[PDB]
């Protein structure tokens, strides 16, 4: 009779029609789940009318397949989601699609289904929030003190990033993120006892996690309030709670695998809606009680934002500097003239390794712009990835830094940095963070990375040892696909810089991004400063670094290899050939340039042969003939390595002699036309 | 005093010396393991002569950096690796790589150094290990009674994939895998303290392993060996013994990171020999009591191996048909004639998903070739992968299967999967092990994946929802980029069969395999049998489906476009334009035939467009024009996301119709040519 139960109904019923509708999708979570996501959004502070308030709580569906769960309370709440679109769900280009998109959804703060990634946005959030609070809070001013909610399954416990993730969380003392289990002992392959006995409470224990257990969170909503206010009583331990659930809650085929994934056959929904008080023959009904209580807590969730923005009136006046750095942020807007800070190079100055010149960067740019914070894979030392001078986010309980620190210690944890970098991004307020370690093993973190780019997230890999170049460690850390996978992937920005001002340049792009993820190849190995090289050019993505007008051949090339094609050039000079040299740092931006320009770099009318030592894959967008390294390296000193597989200046102007010969007397067009 | 005491420093001072002839590698870890390492191969049953006896204790060394450690045993114990090779650490051609690769180094049943994978190949050693004992012990012929020997440090046990396997194996209570923790309070950037300071004890309780601590692990050998008899009494659980070390043991540098990966200084090295009794003059030092002393416990070892020999020679008398199964097994040769189970299909025959297509060749093939066993994660009613009338790989003790099972519930944990299947193959006995998931989460494995490549071993993936196919899961479940980066890497065979024929040749190249990993790509959706498929053309890799003599262009495609190919055939003969189709199922296949053959497939002196719903990366090898998909995907059914980006009939023959005209007047020259 309360409406509380009749608003679990609506969710419930709202959940299972939109799964009827598509004739696809999961009802079960969302059936178990309706009662913990009534009593969470109640707790929650947030705003549908500013999806954007930064002391906003944060909510994750880190179980993302039970999404008509959160677009049902999303569109109770009245979020810019209605019942219409609750109808097409699961339809071509609706707001409602069959995993949440942070890009189409309003008030999906990530981009989840991939199981366990959710989870980890969550701790970056939470990260992101504490960070936010220990730089900007004052006496009497809490500009920050969300929490952020994150509802995960069985599926994502499994999955080793969050083992990662929730290992780094307890670490990391992350009392402001509470966890919430959906303990309903079903996977898709049937039981959890088949594949997944252990004990999870203990394991949770032993990162450092409080524990909150809810025996009945089928019904108990009382029992789940009462779990985050407990949690939120233990400020340096986040929080799982555990919801023992029923699968499917309230259909016949409650407490099965069947129901984990298949729509509900009709009979099945008109005796769910008969026995909640629901009418059989309506679909998508919400009882206006329902949505009036709810709009009661939106209404003092909007008096609570609105004091919250006198609140940061009064900070901006008590604190005009602070305040007009917070303002800036949250306006979107990097400080003005950021980039006067970024290191220049002139071919005067001595070969350094990109790994290095990435460090005198960082150096540079994270005293200027206090958005920026990154950390290492327990790489620091090797990719270089700390300004000197910063803190270290701790947890100031440890002695080892402080929630205001700059620079994470992500220990051997890839996927989850690169899944903790999305969270940071999504916490918004201008964050520009970074996560550094070997090229190679940013595979680790695959995931998270395709995650980053569907979801139009500016966060940067500083992937150092690149290629073959790192020499002794061998093939087991030495990329030949790497580039070509995260090149394949729409909306990466895969830079690979020559030299010093190279580098800067893909900082520049990175740390301006709004709407595109970064990797930054970095080399080992020392490269010489190159005559022709600026920002300025290389922010085209690509460009001409020695203009030939005359040209029998264009060698194009990328990071290490640059320098390499200008000390084939002049062979190929002895030999009576002429060559040009397009510098590539990236692929994307220069793809984004008009196409005049890009013909201005790849003219019609002179064969162009790729350079770069790993795979040729994409390489034939730009080039007619390629020169790569399609095998697995080798463990030895790196010029040995070179020679071995003739990535030398004569091996090169070989293959520039060789491709000028293939064309003679034939009409060649650039590589950039095609036929449509 | 003792010559253990002996053999533990010259281990020691091998393993630094190695490193200081490279200038290169990590002394801190051989120095701390050094007494663990020569307790357990102590401990080990193996043949230095016979790398390949299939009842020997296994060895895996997770923490692959360590190498010099294991390269000095089995130099000591007279593998096919001497002081010579040992001198030539870390350098070009040698057999002493930076890190261990089976392929290289006699006695390296793993490839390792990427951090998680060596602790996860050990548990699939182990599940192989016990599948194997329980399928061929009988009373009084234990066939099989080996142990797997893991060692680990903090990087691994930081690594979600290790979380995983861990999980699994306590699960699957794998009492013959003994795993040793090297806890020595050091990673690369310093003190775990910083970011790794979990209860990693009672974590590994929470996964229902058996816990043994050694807190001397420095000098305590015997405690060591007791560790080891202790676990093999715990014939339920996997068990961790916590080596509690000090980095570096001896160096003036130990007890630090800077230990860990760095040669030790000239007066570091010289301190260490003259304080344990050896000349500071002289390198790679062996004394000959102990090689003496290793060279007995290989003999008692040998005249075990004869001693089995003898006995598989009884069971092959008493079992004359399981001991000849297993003795082609252990020859490497699958079953006379075994792929006359393979289903064949002709034109007449209904439209079949290739996922369910897979599950009717998995449902012929299991019964006939005992050495298939495989599994998923998770996804067994979606992908297909088990066979009716298999059991279950559990223990007997849970009710829930046997050891003698033949399908593996890996739960939500892929990367866990790809490792542990390389622990399978690495096991040998002809193992043909396969694992289940969504192509889009294979991704989540790439860390494995690359050094099933790396490593040879003939794993198989069955990667199903292929494409955007699949509809409403939507862009976060649909490949764009992932055959792409698979194809990029050297060594991966990527089938994408496009009917019943095409799906038996790709099992059927994925069975015999005997050094490189498949994956195959399989649809949601059904597909029609083709007119002029056949196991035996779609085992070239490439093939013409439809020769067309005077062809205006050829369309090839994989998968789900072969047929799409030969509708826009259809349409182009009804605009005047004559078409040829190539199916393309393997591309390293087809690569690998002859260039005669391949060039009848994609001759010179004709366009060639590429048709495949995902990257156009590649694709440049094979045609001179590509229709793909190079963004995201979208939520909704499939048919409606093909109309949106134009796959249909009508739009593949607009884009085969604007490449004739592209042309149009010029010679063309096969993409197969190239100019070097
Ligand atoms: C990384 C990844 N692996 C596999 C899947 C496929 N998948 C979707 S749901 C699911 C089962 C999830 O189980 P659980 O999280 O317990 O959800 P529940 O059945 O309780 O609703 C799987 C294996 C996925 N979406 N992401
Ligand atoms: C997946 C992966 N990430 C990072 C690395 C780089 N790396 C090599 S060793 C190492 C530290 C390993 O620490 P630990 O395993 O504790 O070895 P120890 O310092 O005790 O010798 C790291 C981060 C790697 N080899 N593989
Ligand atoms: O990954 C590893 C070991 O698996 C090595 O790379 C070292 O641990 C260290 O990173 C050496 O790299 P450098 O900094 O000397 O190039
Ligand atoms: O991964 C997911 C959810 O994240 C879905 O794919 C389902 O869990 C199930 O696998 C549906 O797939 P179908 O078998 O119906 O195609
Ligand atoms: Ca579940
Ligand atoms: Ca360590």
């Amino acid at each position: 009779s309360s409406v509380d139960q009749k608003a679990i109904s609506t969710i419930r019923l709202l959940a299972v029609d939109a799964v009827a509708a598509a004739n696809s999708g999961h009802p079960g979570a969302p059936l178990g789940l309706a009662p913990a996501a009534h009593a969470v959004f109640k707790k929650m502070r947030f705003n549908p009318k500013d999806t954007k308030w930064i002391n906003r709580d944060r909510f994750v569906l880190s179980n993302g397949h039970a999404c008509a769960l959160l677009y049902s309370m999303l569109v109770l709440y009245g979020y810019d989601l209605t019942v219409e679109d609750l109808k097409k769900f699961r339809q071509l280009g609706s707001k409602t699609p069959g995993h949440p998109e942070n890009t189409d959804v309003p008030g999906a703060e990530v981009t989840t289904g991939p199981l366990g990634q959710g989870i980890c946005n969550g701790v970056g959030i939470a990260l992101a929030q504490a960070q936010f609070a220990a730089t900007y809070n004052k006496p009497d001013f809490p500009i920050s003190d969300s929490y952020t909610y994150v509802f995960l399954g069985d599926g994502c416990l499994m999955e080793g990033v969050s083992s990662e993730a929730s290992s780094l969380a307890g670490h990391l003392q992350l009392g402001n993120l509470i966890a919430f289990w959906d303990d309903n002992k079903i996977s898709i392959d049937g039981s959890t006892e088949v594949a997944f006995t252990e004990d999870v409470i203990a394991r949770y224990k032993s990162y450092g996690w409080h524990i909150v257990e809810v025996s009945d969170a089928d019904t108990d909503i009382t029992a789940i309030a009462a779990a985050i206010d407990e949690a939120k009583k233990v400020t340096n331990k986040p929080t799982l709670v555990r919801l023992t659930t029923t699968i499917g809650f309230g259909s016949l085929a409650q407490g099965t695998h069947g129901v984990h994934g298949a729509p509900l056959k009709a009979d099945d929904i008109k005796q769910l809606k008969t026995k909640w008080g629901f009418n059989p023959e309506e679909s998508f009904a919400v009882p206006a009680e329902v949505t009036a209580s709810y709009n009661e807590h939106v209404a003092e969730n909007q008096k609570i934002q609105q004091q919250w923005n006198e609140l940061f009136a009064a900070y901006k006046q008590k604190y005009p500097e602070l305040g007009a750095e917070l303002q800036r942020r949250l306006d979107g807007k990097l400080p003005e003239n950021w980039d006067k800070a970024l290191p220049v190079y002139t071919p005067a100055d001595a070969a350094v390794a990109t790994l290095k010149l990435s460090e005198i960067v960082l150096s540079k740019i994270i005293p200027e712009v206090p958005e920026i914070i990154g950390g290492s894979a327990d790489l620091t030392p090797s990719n270089l990835t700390k300004a000197k001078g910063t803190v270290d986010f701790q947890p100031a309980a440890t002695g080892l830094g402080d929630y205001s620190g700059r620079y994470i210690r992500y220990g051997v944890r890839e996927h989850a940095m690169g899944a903790i970098m999305n969270g940071i991004a999504a916490f918004g307020a201008n964050y520009k963070n970074y996560g550094g370690t070997f090229l190679n093993f940013v595979s680790y973190a695959a995931g998270a990375v395709r995650l980053s780019a569907l979801s139009e997230f500016p966060i940067t890999w500083v992937a150092t040892h690149d290629s073959i170049g790192l020499g002794e460690d061998g093939p087991t850390h030495q990329p030949i696909e790497t580039l070509a996978h995260f090149r394949a992937t729409p909306n990466i920005s895969v830079w690979r810089p020559a030299d010093g001002n190279e580098t800067s340049a893909a900082y520049k792009s990175a740390i301006e991004s709004t709407h595109t993820p970064h990797i930054l190849a970095l080399t080992r190995q020392n490269l010489p400063q190159l005559e022709g090289s600026s920002i300025e050019k290389a922010s085209k993505g690509g460009y001409t670094l020695v203009q030939q007008d005359k040209a029998d051949i264009i060698i194009v090339a990328t990071g290490s290899e640059v320098s390499l094609a200008v000390d084939a050039l002049k062979v190929l000079e002895g030999q009576g050939i002429k060559a040009g040299v397009v510098s590539l740092p990236d692929q994307l931006t220069f793809d984004k340039q008009s196409e005049e320009y890009k013909l201005s770099v790849l003219p019609d009318g002179v064969p162009i042969l790729s350079v770069e030592v790993m795979s040729t894959f994409g390489w034939s967008k730009y080039s007619h003939q390629q020169f790569g390294l399609n095998r697995f390296g080798a463990s030895g000193k790196a010029p040995e390595i070179f020679k071995l597989f003739e990535f030398t200046p004569e091996g090169v102007a070989e293959r520039a002699a060789k491709t000028v010969a293939f064309y003679k007397g034939k009409d060649v067009v650039s590589p950039l036309r095609s036929a449509f």
